[PDB]
């Protein structure tokens, strides 16, 4: 567990799991390359196979430590049922002494992630039917729809604003489902802002 | 050990009271909790205590009685029920205190939501008439009129200001001065702990 | 020969600070939109009849006047007297040399409020100085087109609080160059204030 | 580090601030050789100046680590933007400025102001490439604006987005502006918090 190879390959699977977490929710939400991350995530299990509290040291371990989780994570087969891919996030779950100025990129990454997830949730809501998308259609010169890029960037925009507590006013919740989601995103924004943006301050302080 | 379990049950119950009482008074099951909250008094009668050095009648007679029974009696006069809140005040984990603080915030948002509803209702010769026009019910069920109230209250309290709700009549504007004054205090008092305890967790 | 730490001047000075608060709230409000003087002027001899640097409260009140002339007397003569009552704001400097005898939340709340007050008065002075803007647009929100004194003052206080606490409700939107630059200034001072004063609030809440 | 420099260094600080303020503003929307002269005298003053060493005691120095930048900036040759390189000069001296907190506060406020300025220039570039200028031309009664407006409203919106107020008169409404606003909200989320924690701390030092 102390090799000049384990480190580089672990950071490689880190980049690959960020790939997963950034491109499965978008894909599943908006419009619902990856075989290589499949191959690396199924090489990770065997890399555990080839690599005690009191002292130093493997196969039945995963049979009881973490396998069925990883099995339902990566297993081929409705196009919705791909959501279970997100289970791969657990790969960033149990290595947190060999992942942590890296914490700063991690914090920016997770903030952007939460913004992305809330953006796609917001898109699902606004597409489950006065709302917001009938409005975004009218703001820009696209009345009726808009291109997928316009929708995604406006969703990420509104989510990022109402998270950072600005509220530009071009995008405004106007239906009880939207308003309840807004109360929830404002709760999450209060909590996450208060925690992580004092966190970043303390990080830059100790440096 | 059962005293502690029972106290937590009654804490759930008093949160129930504080959540569903002001809503009932302003915008508008009861007996099952009122029986528990009146036998609360008999429980206080049997309940023990420790003295300063020497480790019940005069005890509760002087602790809180002229404020318990006034609310513990089976219309607006019912509002005095809110005094049950002090029940938690006497009887005070991270995963518990954080939930507590989030509950204070949600409760404050609720109280201010119903005050705002009262204020917007005292004038029908504003924001209410300036609400039913966004939503396609021009003139509004209690679901809407409550949810936009909580929406605006959370907006102003978290300092977002979305731009649908806008105080537009002097009483509303004074209410806004007040909520922003306390809200600036809340964000600078409440989130003075969510961003302060985390070193412990 | 009267002293400073007397239980008499304590209450009287709390009353005169209530009075200087009275002024600071009522002199800008007066020009922007009799006993109040005898107390402040009598304070000249109340302070006449102190403590030296490395000495006690020295008696023989003839060693008092020169010390006073050293400490604080000059602009106080303009204080104890067109828009010349603007000079009454110099009464505020009295709490300057007296602020040490107070120590706390209430001072902070009051100063946030009265800073908002001064800025409301300046915002009104700007909106009225140019005769499309903001005050010639408020008349369309309410049903007063072309507005009382109460209405204008309360909207100005509303907008000043909105900008100082970073809400921005959207019905007060600076729309001419003077207003925009004043808004740059208020947002800078707000980024200063909401930071400083409210870190102070956090610390005070910590102490208790 | 002479007393002559113990004043002329703050003088060249004012000069580099002048440049950082008037070079982007000149390149964006649209006395000079005078400041080029001071810039070219500084390097010679450094030539006859001193240099230090860790275990030892205090012309090729300019050849050592800081050579082509001071050169490429001190030439009166969208192009003159090169001058902005001069900025690095302040980095070369912060070991002596920050001794005065009463000065570092002014430094931080000027940092915030400068960032607001550069972002105002970027915002104007984005709006002027091909919007929000059409949305400005209608509030101010000048439909189609004098550069005074187009600049001060841009600085206004930039201070808004960076201070998290969002007055809602001007608002991003075309994908490029939206992405710029994402970036400005993020850079604000960084700098606001960090620099104003710094403000709280330094103002607390009294
Ligand atoms: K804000
Ligand atoms: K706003
Ligand atoms: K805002």
């Amino acid at each position: 567990h102390y090799s000049p190879f384990k480190a580089v390959w672990d950071w490689l699977i880190l980049l690959l799991v960020i790939y997963t977490a950034v491109f499965t929710p978008y894909s599943a939400a908006f419009l619902l390359v990856d075989l290589i991350v499949d191959i690396m995530f199924i090489v990770d299990i065997l890399i555990n196979f080839r690599t005690n509290a009191n002292e130093e040291v493997i196969a039945v371990h995963y049979f009881k430590g973490w396998f069925l989780i990883d099995m339902v994570a990566a297993i081929p087969f409705i196009g919705l049922l791909k959501t279970a891919r997100l289970l791969r996030l657990v790969r960033v779950a149990r290595k947190l002494d060999r992942y942590s100025a890296a914490v700063l990129f991690l914090l920016m990454c997770t903030f952007a992630l939460i913004a992305h997830w809330l953006a796609c949730i917001w898109y699902a809501i606004g597409n489950m039917e006065i709302g917001w998308l009938h409005n975004l259609g009218d703001q820009i010169g696209k009345p009726y729809g808009p291109s997928i890029k316009d929708k995604y960037v406006t969703a990420l925009y509104f989510t990022f604003s109402s998270l950072t507590s600005v509220g530009f006013g071009n995008v405004s919740p106007n239906t009880n489902s939207e308003k309840i989601f807004s109360i929830c995103v404002m709760l999450i924004g209060s909590l996450m802002y208060a925690s992580i943006f004092g966190n970043v301050s303390a990080i830059i302080q100790r440096l």
